[PDB]
């Protein structure tokens, strides 16, 4: 599924993802659209061999299972391709996995590179929340 901006927002909300661990909407819609450009279906193979799945690409080689991915501690205890799903609530779930793991969004090298620091309040203007 290839979420709209305020769609994907409300999304997110509705998980409980709004000021996770003191983040604020704007930074997780960010995050998704530098990730995956709002996309659940997206994939990409990172250098280490591992995959990176779904909106936050998450990747196999610490948080999810790929089958594929030597070292794998599918923290998150779910297949990476739940991870693709239409609904949010495994890549969300996991997400608050990955943002209390010491380094906060820092964790999204797109978020620190891209994000942070930035007005991303801009990406849930005009969004009815
Ligand atoms: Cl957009
Ligand atoms: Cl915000
Ligand atoms: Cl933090
Ligand atoms: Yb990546
Ligand atoms: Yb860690
Ligand atoms: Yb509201």
């Amino acid at each position: 599924k290839v979420f709209g901006r305020c769609e994907l927002a409300a999304a997110m909300k509705r998980h409980g993802l709004d000021n996770y661990r003191g983040y604020s909407l704007g930074n997780w819609v960010c995050a998704a659209k530098f990730e995956s450009n709002f996309n659940t279906q997206a994939t990409n193979r990172n250098t280490d061999g591992s995959t990176d799945y779904g909106i936050l690409q998450i990747n196999s080689r610490w948080w999810c299972n790929d089958g594929r991915t030597p070292g794998s501690r599918n923290l998150c205890n779910i297949p990476c391709s739940a991870l693709l799903s239409s609904d949010i609530t495994a890549s969300v779930n996991c997400a608050k996995k990955i943002v209390s793991d010491g380094n906060g969004m820092n964790a999204w090298v797109a978020w620190r590179n891209r994000c942070k620091g930035t007005d991303v309040q801009a990406w849930i203007r005009g969004c009815r929340l």
